[PDB]
């Protein structure tokens, strides 16, 4: 009996790392949709492309807490709407050009929550 053999030999003609924003994903529940009431949270994969700066905005007829914590995968955006209507996601890296994927169009359902306020301050003028 006998076989035969079968390698690779090959070079790195590639530089490795280079600023790549398309190589930015992202991902989670938050993206799913808008639930007015839950917080939602998705990660920045940012493993591939680098420690390189970000940035995070979101839009919308109602403004939202808005979270930044420092991962080790990357950045954890965690934002809980409060009332319904279009959002937007926006998702810079390195520069003004806007990674793959967004903008991000999420539409958020459920009538605003019920809650006791609405109180106006004195000396409002």
């Amino acid at each position: 009996g006998s076989s035969g053999s079968s390698g690779f030999k090959v070079r790195v003609g590639e530089p490795g790392q280079a600023g790549n924003p398309a190589l930015v994903s992202a991902y989670g529940t938050g993206l799913e949709g808008g639930t007015t009431g839950i917080q939602s949270e998705f990660f920045i994969n940012t493993t591939r492309a680098g420690p390189g700066t970000l940035s995070v905005t979101i839009e919308g007829p109602s403004k939202v807490k808005m979270d930044c914590q420092e991962t080790p995968e990357g950045y954890k955006v965690m934002y809980t709407p409060m009332a319904p209507g279009n959002y937007l996601i926006s998702v810079k890296y390195g520069g003004p050009n806007h990674i793959v994927g967004s903008p991000f169009k999420a539409k958020v359902t459920g009538q605003r929550l019920v809650s006791p306020g609405s109180a106006n301050e004195t000396s409002s003028i």
